[PDB]
DNA sequence: CCGACATCGCATCAGC
DNA sequence: GCTGATGCGA
DNA sequence: GTCGG
């Protein structure tokens, strides 16, 4: 539909989501305004009622309500004080640097840090990952073309045969489900020496090569499965290329396609499979399915030797990645 | 009137 | 020293 | 905040 039908409604909806989880701290309000703004973007209608609005799942008595005042009075008041109100910007503005949350942010701007540059004068009550999304904090917020992308994976997917012919790098998340540009990228790696039954720095192995040829150029969070990281492409005297998130993750090989069925999303669609699976008899997570039982105790996981086996398990049309957006 | 809305890895904090 | 809780994030 | 026990 064309955003423009209901664009207000869906940006005042997005603004209060994004209040509630920076500011309120409140996660299930932040989903809850999300869901009522992604219903409405569907809508192929534009919206003269609140109690219109009603009908749309998602969509209840308190939005149903702010839709009200929006039509009537083109503003929300409530939405128009908190945009006035110093503290509240300061907190939200500042969980736009990666490391700090909600609960950092709200006590830096309780000391008197509001702004980037009040940040940078007080590197000392950083700790190491807000720091690096201090200083990349631009970067981290340029989208990755996908071009880009593939020429990110050209070099993953060389450094990590180099290191091992057997271990297997895939890229998922965003880049997987076809987007035309991503957020950052989300690298898959499993090794046969690495099972769930189950060769030790695997994962290390491969961070370390990428750090050799100046791939990686930083560490956000390191561990046996999982690396939270930077990275820059090599630039081609010609200017240079901004530093981008990766996330690399080392799953149980026999456990693969559960890995990247949860690791390509989305983020929406991950919760709404594992939420219809229960209203169906079934529990899914990243590294199982498993029949929840009679009484819903979970019973033994399954075999699954493609993506689509899982689908069959709950039995939905094997949606591919380009349409898992929700 | 009120609890679920998923769970996890890693860094760091709170405490023994 | 350690375990467990919290924060932030995927 | 919304849904549904
Ligand atoms: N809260 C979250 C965060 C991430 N994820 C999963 C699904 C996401 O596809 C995946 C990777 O996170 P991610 O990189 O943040 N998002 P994703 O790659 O979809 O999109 P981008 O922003 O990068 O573009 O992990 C999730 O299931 N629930
Ligand atoms: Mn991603
Ligand atoms: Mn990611
Ligand atoms: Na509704
Ligand atoms: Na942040």
């Amino acid at each position: 539909p064309q955003e423009t039908l209901n664009g207000g409604i869906t940006d005042m909806l997005t603004e209060l989501a994004n209040f509630e989880k920076n500011v309120s701290q409140a996660i299930h309000k932040y989903n809850a305004y999300r869901k009522a703004a992604s219903v409405i973007a569907k809508y192929p209608h534009k919206i003269k009622s609140g109690a219109e609005a009603k009908k749309l799942p998602g969509v209840g008595t308190k939005i149903a309500e702010k839709i009200d005042e929006f039509l009537a009075t083109g503003k929300l008041r409530k939405l128009e004080k908190i945009r006035q109100d110093d503290t509240s910007s300061s907190i939200n503005f500042l969980t736009r640097v990666s490391g700090i949350g909600p609960s950092a942010a709200r006590k830096f701007v309780d000391e008197g840090i509001k702004t980037l540059e009040d940040l940078r004068k007080n590197e000392d009550k950083l700790n190491h990952h807000q720091r690096i999304g201090l200083k990349y904090f631009g970067d981290f917020e340029k989208r990755i073309p996908r071009e880009e992308m593939l020429q990110m994976q050209d070099i993953v997917l060389n450094e990590v045969k180099k290191v091992d012919s057997e271990y297997i790098a895939t890229v998922c998340g965003s880049f997987r489900r076809g987007a035309e540009s991503s957020g950052d990228m989300d690298v898959l790696l499993t090794h046969p020496s690495f099972t769930s039954e189950s060769q030790p720095k695997l994962l290390h192995q491969v961070v370390e090569q990428l750090q050799k040829v100046h791939f990686i150029t930083d560490t956000l969070s390191k561990g046996e499965t999982k690396f939270m990281g930077v990275c820059q492409l090599p630039s081609k005297d010609e200017k240079e290329y901004p530093h981008r998130r990766i996330d690399i993750r080392l799953i149980p090989k026999d456990q693969y396609y559960c890995g990247v069925l949860y690791f390509t999303g989305s983020d929406i669609f991950n919760k709404n499979m594992r939420a219809h699976a229960l209203e169906k008899g079934f529990t899914i997570n990243e590294y199982t399915i498993r029949p929840l039982g009679v009484t819903g105790v979970a019973g033994e996981p399954l075999p699954v030797d493609s993506e689509k086996d899982i689908f069959d398990y709950i039995q939905w049309k094997y949606r591919e990645p380009k349409d898992r957006s929700e």
